[PDB]
This record gives C-alpha cells, structure tokens and sequence, in this order.
C-alpha cells in the first residue's frame, strides 16, 4: 500500500548508484524519531547495497531530481515485527518525507 504524494515537483536513479537526501521522519502522533535537517549532515546510501528499509528505497525509486514527496511506507516493509529499541514502536507505521538532491 505504498503511496507518493508529490510535493512541489524525468530523471530516474540509476541501479547501484548513491543519492543524496535530506529526509524527515514523522509518526501518526506527532513526535520526530528522525531528522536529517537538524542534523546538518546530508545523507547517503546505495540503492543495491541494500543497507536501507526496502520502503525507503522503494519510495526513492520513484522519486526525481530536486523534489521531496511524502513517500508513505507499508509496516511490513519497514520495521515490520521489530525495529530500533526505543525509537519506533512494534505495529507502527513510518512516514519519511523524502528530498532527494542527488548529482
């Protein structure tokens, strides 16, 4: 059931390619778990190292250059039984707003 909303928007990211974002975490209460702009340190990863939650990169593989979208990701595909220990709770939802500002 994953879902982008596009927000203020063709170049698609090539398999096995880094991409830089700055990204933000929200729950359905309200509190921040994560923030890559308060943090000040641009993010990266890769899309086949697969050292990512697959509802992230399912939600930046669709995403283009110089746009953010609330990339809305499934609870089995992110945390599904488990996550980080006191950061998300079992049986959550995570809704990441992706920015991707890649080169």
């Amino acid at each position: 059931g994953v879902e982008i909303e596009t927000i203020s928007p063709r170049t698609f990211p090539k398999k096995g390619q880094t991409c830089v974002v700055h990204y933000t975490g929200m729950l359905q209460n309200g509190k921040k778990f994560d923030s890559s702009r308060d943090r000040n340190k641009p993010f990266k990863f890769r899309i086949g190292k697969q050292e990512v939650i697959k509802g992230f990169e399912e939600g930046a593989a669709q995403m283009s250059l110089g746009q953010r979208a609330k990339l809305t990701c499934t609870p089995d595909v992110a945390y599904g039984a488990t996550g980080h220990p006191g950061v998300i709770p079992p049986n959550a939802t995570l809704i990441f707003d992706v920015e991707l500002l890649n080169l």
